[PDB]
């Protein structure tokens, strides 16, 4: 049939289509602010919203019709929310083309490719999954240089959306699951079997990993943003502290695959608890680290290899609970946790910081999430295997 490392690069072609629609809307602040910031980043909201609800249906039009469909769907999607976000006048024109079109065909984009890759890497099937999400990483790398050289803002809207709309026909294109039989490889039983969409979203562990999801992804919306002002706050320059938290970006892409081929090799839970632990240290730490560019980098750089961690990790540990087949459904339930976090997070940590006036209040509440996050990871082990007896009892 095909090379099943193919998947992987659709993945990560989707995926980096994904991190350019992340990415582009900093590069616009200030171009779209030239013709309120937070009147701008209300559009970034809707994007963050509609992409973590709609990788559910996504998902689970995935799994009836298959994944190439979807991908598709979203490219063309994306593509129009894009060059349509180019031709606009108004704030509630961007909030429609960027924030709903856009982040419609992204998540259709976003989900099915985390979902399929695994399936042709029974063997390695974190580290797949983290070819699918790794792109998210790679929006700067690769958008960024350029959009500053357009910049110097309509013209990025449109030739950015036409590519990203290339990448995801692409991607989706050649993309599908194994043939159901054979799966690439190099007295009666007691058959066992992957778990139902029904019955996974029935199940506790389930909510308890989408709560878990909900507090790891909050704390990293909330105080992610805040890492620069940390920094002049305790007397850095602005330049010095930038400088400091974009070592961010590196660890954040870098532990979707790194992690993802650590779990492979030695498992998910206590790995992904640790990570959930050393981000609860990470928020109280800065108290102590932010104030010099070494220390803040050492809190970036933590804070985000375990942010990046969790979007190889939760779908490694639902596609260990509940199994492969229903992985579309199953995961595109669990993201609108981070869907719902996306949108909220980022205004509470702001919101809190200028009632008090502080950092205590958004970086402690961060903390305290992280804190249940951990107990969570930690102590959920996976559900009883299904049995099924409408196959076993083929055996004479
Ligand atoms: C934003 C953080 C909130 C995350 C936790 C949300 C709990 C929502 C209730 O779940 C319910 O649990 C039952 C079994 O436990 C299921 O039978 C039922 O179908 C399901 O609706
Ligand atoms: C900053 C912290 C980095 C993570 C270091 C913790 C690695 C955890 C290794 O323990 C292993 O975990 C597996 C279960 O998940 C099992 O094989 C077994 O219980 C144990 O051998
Ligand atoms: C002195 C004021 C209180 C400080 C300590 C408690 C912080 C309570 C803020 O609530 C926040 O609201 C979000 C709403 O979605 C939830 O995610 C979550 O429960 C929580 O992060
Ligand atoms: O990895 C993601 O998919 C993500 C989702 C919502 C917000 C930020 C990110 S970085
Ligand atoms: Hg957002
Ligand atoms: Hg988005
Ligand atoms: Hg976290
Ligand atoms: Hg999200
Ligand atoms: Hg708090
Ligand atoms: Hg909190
Ligand atoms: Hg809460």
């Amino acid at each position: 049939t095909m090379p099943r490392w193919v998947p992987l690069l659709l993945g990560l072609l989707g995926s980096t289509t994904c991190g350019m629609l992340l990415y582009a809307w900093s590069v616009f602040i200030k171009p779209l602010n030239a013709e309120s910031r937070a009147e701008i980043a209300m559009a970034f909201a809707i994007c963050c919203l509609i992409f973590g609800l709609m990788t559910f249906p996504a998902g689970r039009l995935s799994d009836k019709m298959g994944p190439r469909k979807v991908v598709m769907t979203g490219g063309v999607l994306l593509a129009i929310g894009f060059i349509l976000s180019g031709f606009i006048q108004s704030k509630y024109q961007l909030y429609i083309t960027y924030g709903v079109i856009a982040g419609f065909g992204g998540g259709m984009i976003y989900l099915p490719p985390i979902a399929t890759a695994p399936k042709w890497w029974p063997d390695r099937r974190a580290l797949a999954t983290g070819f699918a999400v790794v792109g998210l990483g790679l929006g700067s790398f690769l958008m960024g240089p350029l959009a500053t050289y357009i910049i110097e803002w309509r013209y990025v809207f449109w030739y950015c959306g036409v590519a990203m709309g290339i990448m995801a026909l692409i991607a989706g294109a050649f993309l599908e699951p194994p043939p159901a039989g054979w799966k690439p490889a190099g007295a009666a039983p007691k058959v066992t079997r992957d778990w139902t969409y029904e019955e996974a979203k029935g199940d506790t562990k389930f909510w308890l990993l989408y709560l878990a999801y909900f507090c790891g992804s909050f704390a990293g919306l909330m105080v992610i943003g805040h890492l620069a002002g940390f920094g002049r706050d305790a007397g850095l320059t602005a330049m010095a502290a930038a400088g400091a938290v974009s070592s961010l970006a590196f660890s954040n892409a870098a532990t979707r695959i790194l992690s993802g081929w650590f779990v492979d090799k030695i498992g998910i839970r206590v790995y992904f608890a640790a990570l959930f632990a050393l981000q609860t240290a990470a928020m109280i730490a800065i108290f102590q680290l932010g104030g010099s560019v070494v220390g803040l980098s050492i809190v970036a750089i933590v804070i985000g290899w375990n942010y990046g961690a969790m979007f190889t990790l939760f779908p490694a540990t639902c596609l260990q609970f509940y199994g492969p087949t229903a992985q579309g459904s199953n995961y595109g339930l669990l993201f609108t946790a981070c869907g719902l976090a996306g949108f909220a997070g980022p205004w509470v940590g702001g919101w809190l910081k200028d009632t008090t006036g502080t950092y205590y209040l958004p970086f402690l509440c961060a903390a305290a999430l992280c804190a249940l996050g951990t107990a969570i990871v930690f102590m959920t082990k996976p559900p009883e295997k299904k049995h099924a007896l409408e196959l076993e009892v083929l055996f004479q």
